[PDB]
C-alpha cells in the first residue's frame, strides 16, 4: 500500500509494497520526493549489516531488519500528527535522520544509543511515504527545490567537517581523496572561505569534477612526491588536511602536508590499524582531529544553498525511480567513478 | 680559566679547561651555581649527535662540535655587557636556552633555524662561565633558591604541554609513561587543577614517586586491560592524556583512554613508525597534540614556583659536581630509575 526498499539480507534489498504506516500523534506523514545514495547505503547493501539492527533490536528504534532504507530526503508533508502546531499538510521539508538519547541536544551524533533514520528504522526515504517525528524536520525554503532538500543531509557531513576544523577565510586546504564525500568537502570548503585546495585523486573524472568545485588537481601518477609538491605551492604545507581514503599511507602524507600547527581531519572510515609516524605531529606542533557524523548544522547548510552553494547541478549526476534501485542506483555506484550523488524518486 | 663539560662524539664527553669567555657588548656572564641533565644531553651521550651540529656550523650559533653542554642552569652576574641596563653584578638569574632567527619572538620554539644553549653552541652549563644575550635571561627571586632556579627548564617543558592543552580546573588526566619527564607533567598538572591524574607506570620506584606528586597509580603488570580500568574510574575516560613512553601500543591506550572529545598530547621522542586505530580518533570525536620545547612560558614556572609547585625538594634527587658527570651523573640515569633531576655543580 506504500512501495519501499526494504533491506533483509546483504545483497538482498528489495522493492515490496508494505502497509502506509499510521501518523501518530507526534508525527508527520512525509510523500518522499527524492531521496539519495549515501554510499553507507551501498556498504549495507555490499558487506551489510553494519548500522542495520539484525540480531539485538535497537535501543531507540526497537525494531530489527528487515527496515527501510534512506536517509538524505525532502518531500511535501500531507497529514499532521495530533500535536503538531509548526507543521501543516503542503509545507516543503527535508528531515535530520538522527535518533538520539536526549533529541537533539548536546552531542547528539556522539550519543551511546544514536541511530540514523533509514538504518536503524524508522521508516526510510527510499518510499512513498515516511512518518517522522516533528522534531526531526526543518522547512524548506520556498528558493529550493525538492532536489536541493534532498542534498541537505550529505552537505551536512561535509560542512560540520569544514566547520569543525581550524580553517578561516582565506586558508588553503587539502583534501585526499576525492570521491563523493571528498567533493562535497571541497564544495563546503570554498564556502568556508578555502582559497587554493589541493585535490589528490587519481581518477581523470573525479579530478574533473574537484577541478570543477574549485581545486587544484595534485595527480600521485603525476607527481613524484605529492606531499613535497604541496609543501613547495604553499610554502610550507596547508592549514587544514582532509583525509577521505582511508588508506594508512595516506593518513600520512595528509598530516606531513599541513604547515606548523596545521590540522589533519579524518574524514574516513577504518577497519585496520594505520602506521603513522608520530615524530611529523611532534615537529610542528600538528593536530589530528576526529569527526563523524554532524550536528547543528541543517540551518547553516539550508542557507548556504540560498547563495548557490551545495549545487544540485553540481552534484546530482542521476536522477533514477526507486523501482531502478538495485541496477540504476548501487549498480551505476558501483561501475562509475564520475557519479557524485544519486537521486531516487519513488514513482 | 675555566673547567667545562664538552661533547667530542658519542659517548666522549670530556672535562676539560677552556678559556674565560669575554663579556661583550650585548651579553652577560654568569657564574652558574646549578644545572640539571634533561636527558637529551643523555640521549647524545649515549647516540648522538642529534641537535649537536658535526657537520656543518649551526645557522645561528656559527659553532661546530666540540660544544659545551648543559641548560636548564642558574647562576650569579658577575660582569655585564655595554648595552646592558636591566642586570647589575650580583643579580641572580635563570637562562631559556632558545637560540632564534627573530629572538624570543611568536613561535620561536618551531623557527627554521632554531637551537639550544649547551647543544648548538654558545656556551654551557656544565661550565664555570657562561656568556648569554639578556634576551635569554629571567630574574631569579629571592624566595627562590639557585636550585630552584636550574628547575625552570625542565619545568616549563612540563608546563607548556599542560597550558597547551583543552585541560581545565576539575578535569581528570592520563600520565602514560612516569620517567623524569612524565613526573614534571604531573606536577604541571596538578597546578592546572587536574584532579584525578592516572599514572601508568611498571617501576616501583617511578610508581611510589608519582603517588608522591599526587597520581593514581595503575599498573599494567596487575590489571588485564589498563585502559579498562582508566576508562570505568572516569567514567568513559579522561580529558586529556599525555604520551611518553614512546612505545607505539602505548600511544593507543593513550587515545583510547580518553572520553568523547577527548585529547592525546605526544610529549614522547619518535624515531620510527607507530600503528595506531585511526577510527578511535574518529569514533568520539578525539584529538592528537603535538608539542615540542616550549615558548612564553618561564614567568609562569617562576609564578608558580613562589607558591610551592615544582619543588626541588621533591624533584632533585641527587647532586653531584662536574667532575662526576659521567659515572655519578649520567650513569645514574641509566641504572637508577629512582633518579628524577640531577644537579650538576661546576666546583
Ligand atoms: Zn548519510
Ligand atoms: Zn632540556
Amino acid at each position: 500500500s506504500m512501495k519501499a526498499a526494504r533491506w533483509h539480507n546483504q545483497k538482498d534489498i528489495r522493492i515490496e509494497h508494505i502497509e502506509e504506516p499510521k501518523t501518530e500523534p507526534g508525527k508527520v506523514k512525509i510523500k518522499v520526493k527524492w531521496c539519495g545514495i549515501c554510499g553507507s547505503d551501498l556498504h549495507e547493501y555490499l558487506g551489510g549489516p553494519i548500522f542495520i539492527p539484525v540480531d539485538k533490536p535497537h535501543p531507540l528504534t526497537n525494531e530489527t531488519a528487515p527496515v527501510t532504507m534512506g536517509h538524505e530526503f525532502s518531500g511535501e508533508v500531507v497529514e499532521v500528527g495530533e500535536g503538531v502546531e509548526n507543521y501543516k499538510v503542503g509545507d516543503r521539508v527535508v528531515v535530520e535522520p538522527i535518533f538520539a538519547t536526549h533529541g537533539h541536544q548536546g552531542a547528539y551524533n556522539l550519543d551511546e544509543q544514536m541511530g540514523f533514520l533509514g538504518l536503524a528504522g524508522g521508516g526510510g526515504g527510499f518510499s512513498e511515504y515516511v512518518s517522522v517525528d516533528e522534531e526531526l524536520l526543518f522547512k524548506l525554503p520556498d528558493e529550493l527545490s525538492y532536489e536541493q532538500g534532498a542534498l541537505v543531509e550529505p552537505s551536512a557531513v561535509a560542512l560540520y567537517a569544514v566547520r569543525s576544523s581550524k580553517l578561516k577565510a582565506g586558508d588553503k586546504a587539502a583534501v585526499f581523496g576525492c570521491g563523493p564525500i571528498g567533493l562535497l568537502v571541497i564544495e563546503a570548503l570554498k564556502a568556508a572561505g578555502a582559497t587554493d585546495i589541493y585535490a589528490v585523486e587519481l581518477s581523470p573524472e573525479r579530478q574533473q569534477k574537484a577541478e570543477e568545485l574549485g581545486a587544484i588537481i595534485v595527480d600521485p601518477s603525476k607527481t613524484d612526491d605529492v606531499v613535497a609538491e604541496i609543501a613547495e605551492r604553499t610554502g610550507g604545507g596547508v592549514d587544514v588536511a582532509f583525509e577521505v581514503t582511508g588508506v594508512p599511507v595516506v593518513l600520512r602524507q595528509a598530516i606531513q602536508s599541513t604547515t606548523i600547527a596545521g590540522e589533519t581531519v579524518i574524514v574516513s572510515i577504518w577497519e585496520k590499524g594505520a602506521e603513522i609516524h608520530p615524530n611529523d605531529i611532534v615537529i610542528k606542533e600538528r593536530t589530528v582531529k576526529g569527526i563523524i557524523g554532524y550536528r547543528d548544522i541543517f540551518p547553516a547548510v539550508l542557507s548556504l544553498m540560498k547563495e548557490g552553494y551545495f549545487s544540485a547541478d553540481k552534484l546530482v549526476t542521476k536522477k533514477i525511480v526507486l523501482d531502478d534501485l538495485i541496477e540504476e542506483g548501487f549498480g551505476a555506484l558501483i561501475k562509475e567513478k564520475s557519479q557524485v550523488k544519486i537521486l531516487v524518486r519513488p514513482n
